[PDB]
C-alpha cells in the first residue's frame, strides 16, 4: 500500500500469536520490540539511538507478519518505548521510500 | 526517486551553502542536525529516542535542499549521532512508504 507520513507510520504486526502496533522505521537498522517472551536462545547486544545505548536480547530467525506479509529475521527485545520494524524486515516485504 | 532499504537511506542535503549527509528517517517526527551554527534565535526542546532524552535548540523556517528539493521548516540542533531528516521535512518533499 502507499503510506503518507502526515501521521506516524504505525501498522499491526502479528508475532507469536500476539497482534501489536509497530512503527515502520527507515532510520532503524534492526527491529526492536518491547519486553516479551520469545522462544529460543538469545545473545546480548547493546544498540544506540538518540539519548544513548540500551541492552537488548537478540533472537535470530523470528517470523513476523507485517500487514499479511510474512518476513523472517533477527528481532531485538528490550526496553524500547515503541515497537520498531527496521530495515532488516522492511526490505523483506518490498518496502521502498519514494518522492 | 525510489530508494530501497538494503542500505541506510543517506542523501546529500545542502544547508548554509554546505553539503552534508543525512538519513531519511520515517521513525523521526522531527529533523535533528549535529552541532552547527544557524541564524536567529532558538527556543528549547526535549526529544526522546531509544536511549532516553536529549535537550536541543529549535530554529524555525530554515531552508534545506534534500535531493534538489527545497524544504523550509523547523530544524533542531543537538548531540545526535547522525543528521536526521524527519517527517516534518519528508512530507514537504512528497515522500511516502510503499510496499
Ligand atoms: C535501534 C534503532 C532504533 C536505531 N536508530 C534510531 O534510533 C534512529 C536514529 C539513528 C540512526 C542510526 C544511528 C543512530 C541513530 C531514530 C529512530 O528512528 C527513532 C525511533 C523512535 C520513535 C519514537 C520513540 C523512540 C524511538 N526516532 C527517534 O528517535 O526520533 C527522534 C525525533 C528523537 C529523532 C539504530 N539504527 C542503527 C543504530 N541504531
Amino acid at each position: 500500500p502507499q503510506i503518507t507520513l502526515w501521521q506516524r507510520p504505525l501498522v499491526t504486526i502479528k508475532i507469536g500469536g500476539q497482534l501489536k502496533e509497530a512503527l515502520l522505521d527507515t532510520g532503524a537498522d534492526d527491529t526492536i520490540l518491547e519486553e516479551m517472551s520469545l522462544p529460543g536462545r538469545w545473545k546480548p547486544k547493546m544498540v544506540g539511538g538518540i539519548g544513548g545505548f540500551i541492552k537488548v536480547r537478540q533472537y535470530d530467525q523470528i517470523l513476523i507478519e507485517i500487514c499479511g506479509h510474512k518476513a523472517i529475521g533477527t528481532v531485538l527485545v528490550g526496553p524500547t518505548p515503541i515497537n520498531i520494524i527496521g530495515r532488516n524486515l522492511l526490505t523483506q516485504i518490498g518496502c521502498t521510500l519514494n518522492f
